[PDB]
């Protein structure tokens, strides 16, 4: 067991642990710094089915503030392949979606979401 009793949060906790199962990898699942109330910040690397049966390196950094879910999580998209604009586009979407996924665990979904709707989001020709 553990020393004492630490219950930072019921949902926030389960949502964090439950995730350690999907990845269950020390390389795929990495948490920079996590606190009880001060907040919880972790950066996990994920890979999608690319566009041609290939795996593209994606950087999804989800942050759980003290207001959350009240407040939206801090997402940061960054790919060594994609450009500075593309990465920005991917995020914009994630954030927009998160809104509707408020008061709910959007850290797990957002992932399985972009992993599939990757080529879709990337295919967004803007006027200008």
């Amino acid at each position: 067991g553990s020393s004492g009793s630490s219950g930072m949060a019921e949902p926030v906790q389960e949502e964090l642990s439950v995730l350690a199962a999907i990845f269950c990898r020390p390389h795929e699942w990495e948490v920079l710094s996590r606190s009880e109330t001060d907040g919880t910040v972790f950066r996990i690397h994920t890979k999608a089915e690319g566009f041609m049966d290939a795996d593209i390196p994606l950087e999804l950094v989800f942050h759980l503030p003290v207001n959350y879910p009240s407040c939206l999580p801090g997402i940061s998209i960054n790919s060594e392949q994609l450009t500075r604009a593309q990465c920005v586009t991917v995020k914009e979407k994630l954030l927009e979606q998160a809104e509707s996924l408020l008061s709910e665990p959007m850290v797990h979904e957002l992932v399985l979401w972009i992993q599939q709707n990757l080529r879709h989001i990337l295919s967004q020709p803007e006027t200008g």
